[PDB]
């Protein structure tokens, strides 16, 4: 544009739903609460996630690229670039696209493959979302799939209990087809979970374990993955990152869990917002 | 819903658009920053404000009302409900139809008249969307026009130089079409700027005046608003929300006045977000 | 009374002793720095607690119905009644009385049943101050009985190590008596100490274990209730209660036990009251 | 005692009143907020203060010398002793009595002469009352009258227009009786209020100018001058004690004039008591 | 080096002195509290400044280009170069030669003047030390001058009364010489001081004026410059720079003015480097 | 000199070296952080530690006496003395005489008793400079040597596992050579590492264990020491102290580990300086 970013500008590449904590009324306060601009790239507008009964729900792919069109007129330059649940090939191909238009030598591309869960797809996908989304991450600099994303994007038989020099080698094989980092959510320990990273520069693999409440509230991958965007961007080593965002997370659930709560809400996220300014008293992280 | 609200919501009827800091993307970090769960029921989707040369628009007029039929069924309550600029007498009706419907007796109403400025409606607007805005603002309990706004919504000539006698006559008369709380901005002082209010509640009347820098940054109303909005619903008084406000626009513009800038930007909001975790140390509030 | 509470207002039923941190000189500071307004209501004036080897007393008994007679005058609103020692039935028979009188549908009554410790009642009272103790304990809300406590005011005979099973009956049994949150403290763990809770709405049980220090510091259990006080008057949920209350107890006691010391004084307060401010960054509670 | 003192402690020689905010339940929670025990001493319990229609009152007088006969023998070391509103000659013998006994070198004395305002002595009192606590201040380090009070001590016609210098001369004057610090409150300007100062060490005259609100919270002194003695015993010069208390009175009545309020319940100190925390941005002290 | 700095280093050359806050004393503690590993390169030891009556020296002329031709082997990076006092034309000469093996395309130089003050020469220079200081900030990006080093540089005569005006023509003219931004410090104003600015960059014109209290202490340009350039690597616009700095300073002296104190000692800098840590409040720039 | 000290000073006996963490560019803005004038006696200027491969050295042994002659002159008074890395007999001379000269009744005087690491003396030395070091101590009252420095100290063989009742006997023995306070570091556990401490008042033994990353540091050292220092002089308890340096020390080195990093250039102490701000909310001292 005119002149260079005096606030670091991320396109962020999801739904807005209007009730929920996902997607974009998670990935928006957070980033900018972390010191960055969030400009929306819309995929489409919900009046709540679908693990509702029901839902209303306005496809944006024709408006994708007419947003699109208008950014290169404006000349807007990206930081970083974080796209989230795409709900079709063709979304992958604007946003391909648009990554390919929009990335500079600085560029961070952040891409959470949106796939599956529990071993299963989500249920409006197959193996030809998986074939897209494994050509989208080419291009990614960091990716955060699950434990089910991992094995789809290999192309591999799920497996629940894989060992660390297993898991090990699984984070490599992914990072081969471009990922400098993959970080492996939702990796049962032996109570307890676990995230897991590789970082092709320097070869490490880095490990985090934390506690395990037993409640499911959606919104906790975009919740996850603004934290570590936001922690990369503000110069944190992967480890940091990957401490920061688990934290951040483990905090908000203590704050909702204690209480009589409808979980497809959310993590009560406002309540624990500005932890994130306070620097971590205690590290868990571990080199594997 | 399922419990009450353990982190209040607040219904924001705004557009979504993708760069600039106006609508959405300043009430929702705003809102969130300051404690409270923002809920985007969206007007429209836009590539970026209407102050550049170009943009992209997608009107949600439509998707409107399907949302809110799911927020219905949901039973969710809102706490708040905060309208800013609204493309059309239609999308006046659907608001009003929706505050009819979710309104509680605890609920704040609060109602940003977005029709014009410098003495001229907005071009899109005529006379008629000043009568629909003007039926809008009865249901409402605090709004917050502009000058122009003001003489607007009370059928009167615009003038540019009143007395604070005549102001206070303007703030009552409008108070009389329904608001409990009416604050104008950008009222000139005698290099200085004011916001005036009047308050039913104890029939009071209070100014904040502040420094004026030579500079539009497109969202400053919006983030106006979303700070009044949050210090009230936080339990401040309306001055100290009246100082809140004007504080810290004030601080964003000096952040972000002293650099080379494309205005058009809007004033660089990460920068101060986290000022308003500060108590304030220097009020300037005038009882008049 | 004129107007709505702008601070939320406590009576506070409880002695004010001029030395040892005991009392109303915990209560006050503690609850006064969590944001609302302790309104005493002194039960006797001292010039130390009793675990010296003298101390003054003036028993306040006939001043008590003359305050209550001038807060009735007043129209004073109390948000919250929270009582801690009491030195006879006749006492229990007028904050009795007061809560009666004074309590309205959103008021939280917190009563600390002070009874005894290490098993044996202290030494002015008897079983008849046990039956009193009960009777006040059915208008309570929030009841804080240490293990000793918990037994006396079931009739049952004091036991040191029970399951978690039994101590969830027992919890549940006293919770029958009238309170819907039953908190038991000093219930040890198997160098380690633990608290445990019960509440009637969701029938949910918490406990929190952390360290144990070998040092009794007098005033211990008011400064325990009172930030559980604070933190369920500020919204949160009733585990996160028991560990900011159990953690701040934790740095006060850690501030305090590395200095030649006389214990007697009670923990060094003041050098931790501000810890408050901070989010917690570790919780340890459990659901059982 | 046993040990030196880790936390400094204060003798505070106030009333205890259930509501309103003045007294011992304003001296304990800013002084404890500020890193420093309160040790009551009081002289009167009352269920509020009297400027309310009706009020209960018990005089405590007697109880007073037993308190102090239980800390001789405690050993207690008073890093400093803080007297505000005496009832009678007999509380200024007993109080003077106590200063005599417990100072040592490093001790410092703080005495609020409470005496009158607006030019009349407090109805209760009379000019040998005045004898007694000009008497009293003879053993002070720190006095703060406010203007009524100065020309009382000095037996001198009231006078509400005194030049600066003839201020000077009357700072002096009185310091000469004693203190080496006096301070002098509600000292009108020329919309605007004024505290001056004089410190015998350095021969120093200071003073400090600030907006002036159209109301009256009782309690004000006490607040006043428990942040002057709180600031003194944090290392604060003599002007940036009178700079933070006249800020924090200013901020907690900026907290409280914007609501529909009943000036008798005090200033909302518990919404600014944490203010104490931040240091000062904005100094305004002149040297004169 | 082997990796890029994950702290910003700023080359220091500037005196080690023993007592007062000068030169490194100041330098290393303001800039590592901004964010900032200082590298010193010291040009002499002294025990104290020069401006009490004795100190010792001892002249580092010889072994400066030994440490810098080991910084050449170790192959340091830094991001900028930050000189104050230097003793002679060869401590140019030497500072000059590092600049130019040391700078990189995004280095910032700052360069201090440091020549004489109310309008002489240090007594230690002559016309000579002012024609090479006149070459070295020919490679400066930042320099701030004093008004009397401004006349100097520019080989004027000095002037203690210039229009504004006046003053723009001299920033403009000493910018010309090499520098982009040019401050000036210490100009009168008409009880009160000011800094003047300019930027090469936009041609812009800044000032800031603020309360002068009438005490000297030694170190104030040093800490100023430290501000200023600590400021500036984070990102700061120059008039925000000029606000921290001057901001900073004013409450240094606030801190330390109301002591009985020995000025030459200089601020009281510990009591307020966290003010660093909070956003500013009050800015008063002004674009001329 | 003229008044007593407003900030608290201590005389600084570590070298300068221009790059790497050590010594005085730790010890300064550590301290001056924590409140604290550090005045700055150098034994040697550096380009950089001696952990590199290259480094220039300039000896300040000559100096050092005329800084001290010339402190006299000013009569400076020191809270503190805190002597670090001593290159010679004739250092440990002049630094004995300046502790002699300038020690009062209430200084702290904290030695690291410098010789050796991992069973070996530095290269540098012999049993000399340990005989000479062990007649300095004799004037310390806290001394922080590792397990090397220990044995050698105690003239005893290195032993590498000793029970923590071995250990006790060694503190003691040490301490009977003068300091109240012993503090060894660098002890092993049983992936972990352990503190120990023993103070002859009280007769008390502490010891603190945290997680071990395997990385070296230079400088590590020299801020433990730092932060001991500073949190004694703040007034912390002996085993407070343990837990904030060694949480401090963890805190920068897991800032730093995550990075590819050159380990000679220290820990990244600007990351973290500012936790040093934040109160300790997890202890993990021991009593032994
Ligand atoms: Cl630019
Ligand atoms: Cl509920
Ligand atoms: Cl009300
Ligand atoms: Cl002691
Ligand atoms: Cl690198
Ligand atoms: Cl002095
Ligand atoms: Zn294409
Ligand atoms: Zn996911
Ligand atoms: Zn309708
Ligand atoms: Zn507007
Ligand atoms: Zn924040
Ligand atoms: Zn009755
Ligand atoms: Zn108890
Ligand atoms: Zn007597
Ligand atoms: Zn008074
Ligand atoms: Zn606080
Ligand atoms: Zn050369
Ligand atoms: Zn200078
Ligand atoms: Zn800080
Ligand atoms: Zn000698
Ligand atoms: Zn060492």
């Amino acid at each position: 544009g005119m002149y260079a970013n005096k606030v670091k500008k991320i396109a962020a590449v999801h739904d807005l739903s209007g009730m929920g904590r996902v997607s974009l009324t998670v990935v928006i306060p957070i980033l900018s609460s972390m010191g960055f601009q969030v400009c929306p790239l819309p995929t489409a507008v919900l009046s709540n996630h679908t693990q509702y009964p029901g839902f209303s729900f306005l496809d944006l792919t024709d408006e994708m690229p007419k947003i699109i069109a208008e950014w290169k007129k404006l000349e807007v330059q990206f930081d970083a670039i974080y796209t989230g649940y795409l709900g079709s090939p063709r979304q992958i191909q604007i946003v391909s696209d648009f990554i390919k238009d929009f990335r500079q030598p600085d560029s961070l591309i952040v891409a959470d493959p949106v796939l599956g869960d529990n071993g299963r797809l989500y249920t409006n996908f197959d193996m030809e979302m998986v074939k897209e989304m494994r050509h989208l991450i080419t291009k990614a600099d960091v990716i955060t799939p699950n434990l089910t994303e991992l094995f789809y994007l290999l192309d591999e038989p799920y497996k629940a209990d894989s060992t660390d020099e297993e898991l090990k080698e699984y984070l490599r094989l992914l990072s081969d087809k471009g990922p400098q980092v993959v970080i492996i959510t939702s990796v049962p320990v032996h109570h307890k979970t676990s995230v897991y990273a590789y970082n092709r520069q320097g070869n490490r693999y880095w490990k985090v374990t934390c506690p395990y409440l037993p409640a499911h509230y959606p919104g906790t991958g975009d919740t996850f993955t603004s934290v570590i965007t936001g922690s990369l961007m503000q110069g944190d080593s992967l480890p940091m990152a990957l401490d920061r965002a688990t934290q951040f997370i483990l905090q908000g659930i203590r704050a909702t869990f204690g209480y009589e709560y409808d979980n497809r809400e959310g993590i009560l996220l406002e309540k624990v917002l500005h932890n994130l300014d306070m620097p971590i008293q205690m590290a868990s992280y571990e080199l594997i």
